[PDB]
């Protein structure tokens, strides 16, 4: 575990983040995806054997020791607000047991559902308040990744609110 687990949120490229273990917003696929999905296939190429897994579910690949949990949150192009409310949480509550498995002391997280599965909504509040509910019982260190100035802002406020 960590000594004191903290949350932090950095605005940067996943890619490039200084944590034991990365989760992927995957596709239900495997494929290389777009966004965070797509930059994350440029860097852990290897970790996408054998990736696809339903969604609400994840399914970590090590990529040499270095382990890539592929989180599939709902496209709410798809889901009902209701049906893809209850996929997001139970996927971050999967990412919380795999954390957990792994031992780590940290990892790096995006906010699943925000970008292209967003169908068009904010849905930072939504996505960050799932993540809390899974990660608060996990001593990891979590680092949230966002590349928005406002979001960076926002979540900022929301983990610092809590302290
Ligand atoms: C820049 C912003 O406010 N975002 C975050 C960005 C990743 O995608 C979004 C979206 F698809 C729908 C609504 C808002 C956003
Ligand atoms: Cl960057
Ligand atoms: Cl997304
Ligand atoms: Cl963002």
């Amino acid at each position: 575990g960590a000594m004191a687990p903290s949350y932090r949120v950095k605005r940067m490229d996943i890619a490039k983040n200084d944590e034991e273990c990365v989760v992927n917003a995957a596709n239900p696929r495997g494929l290389p995806g777009d966004g965070v999905c797509k930059a994350v296939y440029k860097k852990w190429p290897e970790s996408f054997k054998n990736s696809a897994t339903p969604v609400g579910t994840a399914k970590t690949v090590m990529c040499g020791t270095y382990p890539v949990i592929h989180a599939v949150g709902p496209n709410f192009s798809n889901y009902t607000e209701s049906e893809g409310d209850r996929e997001l949480a139970a996927a971050y509550r999967e990412v919380a047991k795999e954390v957990t498995r792994l031992g780590v002391n940290s990892v790096a997280i995006p906010l699943l559902s925000t970008g292209v599965y967003s169908g068009g909504k904010d849905r930072l509040t939504q996505s960050l308040n799932h993540l809390f509910t899974a990660m608060d019982s996990t001593d990891a260190d979590v680092v949230i990744y966002c590349r928005d100035k406002e979001w960076e802002k926002k979540i900022s406020e929301a983990i610092q609110m809590r302290t």
